[PDB]
């Protein structure tokens, strides 16, 4: 309840986005373990 605390929610929407379109290009089952 001071300064900040109000676009973080705004922040945190775009975040995710984000990381939905990081797992886009991962070769799935690429790694022998």
């Amino acid at each position: 309840k001071l300064f900040l605390a109000r676009l973080i929610w705004w922040l945190q929407y775009f975040i995710t986005r984000a990381e939905a379109h990081l797992q886009v290009w991962i070769p799935p089952l690429n790694v022998r373990g």
